[PDB]
């Protein structure tokens, strides 16, 4: 079964790379071998780089796949000592941030006996009883249990929580200078700044499994740049998250929030307008929900031109703001999940 | 036989819900089994027809307004076979449904075999032309024109009923003006919007679906409820394959630009729904906003739990096309199993 998934991957990659049937066979030969010698096989560095790009390209729930081939992949399968591991994490965050103009990065670690990461994202705000991000409560209790103690504000950057093989779980705090943050303000509603809201620049998912032709990489944090509604609608407004609708509505001076007023709806638009332009002011990359969809159309065009069909999960590709104003809203998608890809941990 | 299976499942589900003794159910199943052998199908007890229609609305996975299923006003018109009575029954439904603005949910079920045939998508819809009107009603408008119907050629020409009684040509019938309640759209804060001369009808009456109850298919059974703001303010007015009014409306709201990062497109959308909502309110026509409708759906789920029934649904349709994250249904999935009785699109 392993060789079967492996074969599938090699064929697709090489066919897409216009490789002579000849070498394809040689490669399958080499693989079939070490699968017997070992139990699994090892991807060439070209396959690892191409496999991760393909995984992003098959990520059905991703609206930003237009830039899939832009991924900067880092082979860290050899990282086994604490110093180099930590060094690789900070390097990723530093190179991804790129002084504001974010760059797609993925740091792939060893598929077996490798560094384990417990964070949902390399960068997240703690979640406490009376403040913080409710979604990060679990990971925050773990941090505290380990000995970590944050300032206790609404935006305490959680530390990297990791564990090397044959060692206990540890946590590492990033120097604040490493994490770029964006104060949120509205150039038409002075009172918004008074709420002291802000968000980090780079979203680095570190709790998913990367699968390339049979091999499963349990640790391979990756990042892109935000799309307004992620911060302005879900992070800040979801009732199970920061749930700031009321405080923000006040900053916008809406005397009421009765459903009849449609102020709840106006507050959402304004908040995303503030988030977007606050990021723009800090020189940090961000894309608005509608532009993000236009870029997605191009992705679809670029794929059809390469003879590939487009898969996707409708409910995710559609933004939580003026969804009908996006092309993808008006038709369905084939949610078929292909390999390579990213999956949730069991 | 296949028919009896479905009739039985319906009878059992229904009578069980009404707490009817086992003997009552078995007696009914006998009578049904009997008349299927003697005639091909069976006839629904008037009670079964009324409760069956309500179970159909309650099982409709795509409907956010199911909290009111219990209140459906069912009209049995399986006896109507002549034209004059057919039309009369239509104006009656429209009359009762509208109720001068205090809209009431109604459904008229005609004969399941050899009954009146209806071609409209909704009893009330605006004509669709090549240079104006509702693009969605092009096909139906072509038919109306072919039959000799001729409208003033505006963006809002109320189409005529198009029907056909057995062994008779397809005809069209124009509703009296007084019969069709309409609402002019205007925004209190934006006087320029009135200048667009927009409006919409009060009652949404679906007339293009099949009602299925215990194996019995009722092809002609128009139903209605009242509108939820986004159906008009977002889809009907803004979809590019509908009236496509974003640019025009934006100008009425005086937006200097519609470039994406300006977010005016989104403000324009919220403002247009605010207009549509209060316009209906000003004219005294029932309407519910998207968020309020979703709150009522929460109640529906609470009531259904208390009745031992599970709730099915189609997520993408339940989530409104405006600030969907502000509705509870957006944050979890829904079992889209289609149970009977139910409504179906005509094949
Ligand atoms: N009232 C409407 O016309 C309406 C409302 C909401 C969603 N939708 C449609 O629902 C579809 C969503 O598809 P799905 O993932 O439920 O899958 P599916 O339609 O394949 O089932 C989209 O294609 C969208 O256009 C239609
Ligand atoms: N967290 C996110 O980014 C996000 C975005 C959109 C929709 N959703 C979720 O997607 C689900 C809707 O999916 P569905 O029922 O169409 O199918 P399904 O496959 O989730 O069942 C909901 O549970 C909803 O909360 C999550
Ligand atoms: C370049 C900028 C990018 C943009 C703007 C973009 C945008 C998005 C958005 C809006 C989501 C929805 C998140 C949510 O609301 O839950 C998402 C999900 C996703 N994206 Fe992208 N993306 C980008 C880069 C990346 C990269 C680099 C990868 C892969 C290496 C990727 C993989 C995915 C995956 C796996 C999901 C689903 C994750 C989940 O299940 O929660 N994205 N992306
Ligand atoms: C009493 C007020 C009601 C409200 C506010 C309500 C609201 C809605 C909404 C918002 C939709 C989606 C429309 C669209 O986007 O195309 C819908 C669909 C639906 N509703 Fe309701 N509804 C009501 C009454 C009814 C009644 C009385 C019935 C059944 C006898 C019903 C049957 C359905 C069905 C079958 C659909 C799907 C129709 C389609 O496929 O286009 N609804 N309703
Ligand atoms: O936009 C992509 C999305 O559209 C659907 C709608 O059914 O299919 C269309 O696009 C495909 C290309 O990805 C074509 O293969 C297909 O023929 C066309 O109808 C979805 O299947 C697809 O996910
Ligand atoms: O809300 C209905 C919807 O919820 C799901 C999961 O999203 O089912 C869970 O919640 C129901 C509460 O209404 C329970 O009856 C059900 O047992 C539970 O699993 C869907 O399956 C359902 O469509």
């Amino acid at each position: 079964h392993l060789f079967k998934e492996a074969q599938a991957f090699i064929e697709n990659m090489y066919k897409e790379c216009h490789y002579e049937t000849q070498i394809i066979n040689k490669r399958l030969h080499d693989i079939e071998l070490e699968i017997k010698e070992t139990g699994t096989y090892t991807h060439t560095e070209e396959e690892l780089i191409y496999g991760a790009k393909m995984a992003w390209r098959n990520s059905n729930r991703c609206i930003g796949r237009l830039f899939w081939d832009s991924l900067n992949v880092i082979d860290a399968r050899d990282v086994t000592d604490e110093a180099s591991f930590l060094s690789s994490i900070t390097y990723h965050i530093t190179q991804a941030t790129n002084e504001g103009k974010l760059k797609p990065y993925i740091t792939i670690y060893a598929p077996k006996d490798g560094p384990k990461i417990f964070n949902n994202q390399l960068i997240r705000y703690a979640g406490y009883d009376n403040c913080g991000d409710p979604a990060e409560k679990e990971v925050t209790r773990l941090a505290n249990h380990l000995g970590w103690k944050g300032k206790g504000t609404n935006f305490d950057v959680l530390p990297l929580i990791y564990q090397l093989p044959n060692e206990s779980v540890k946590f590492y705090e990033y120097p604040t200078s490493l994490i770029k943050e964006v104060p949120i303000e509205h150039n038409h509603y002075p009172k918004l700044r008074k709420l002291n809201l802000k968000w980090y620049a780079v979203p680095i998912i570190s709790n998913m499994d990367l699968k390339i032709g049979g091999i499963v990489y349990p640790t391979a944090p990756f990042n892109g740049w935000y799309m307004v509604t992620e911060i302005g609608v879900r992070n800040f407004i979801d009732d199970y998250r920061y749930n700031l609708l009321e405080k923000v509505a006040d900053a916008f001076e809406f005397d009421t929030l009765k459903n009849n007023s449609f102020n709840k709806d106006r507050a959402l638009v304004e908040l995303n307008y503030a988030v977007y332009h606050s990021f723009k002011k800090e020189g940090v990359s961000i894309v608005d929900h509608l532009t993000a969809a236009k870029q997605f159309e191009l992705f679809e065009r670029n794929e059809a031109q390469q003879g590939r069909q487009v898969t996707g999960k409708w409910s995710w590709l559609a933004p939580p703001l003026s969804p009908t104003l996006t092309s993808n809203y008006h038709h369905g998608y084939d949610n078929t999940v292909k390999d390579p890809n990213f999956f949730y941990k069991k």
